[PDB]
């Protein structure tokens, strides 16, 4: 499993909700 | 299980929400 | 396994929520 | 088996919340 | 099973909340 979450935001501001879900159950 | 995400945005602002569903149930 | 998460924000500001959920239950 | 969570915040300011949960149950 | 979590902040801090939770159970 190779997760790759790249966010390139040039001048975010306002309301920006960054949610990273990384749960594992084995 | 490759999950490549390359979001490229210039001047986001406003109302934005990022969600990365990375749940593994084994 | 691998879980990359990069957030490139050029001049964030405002309201920014970062939720990194990294739980490994084995 | 790696967990990368980097946030390149250039000139944040304002309201910026950060919540990273690093759980490793084995 | 490494964790590379970091938040680069170049200028501008204002109200910021850096909440990290490390739970290494082996």
């Amino acid at each position: 499993l190779v997760f790759f979450a790249e966010d390139v935001g040039s001048n975010k501001g306002a309301i920006i909700g960054l949610m990273v879900g990384g749960v594992v159950i084995a």
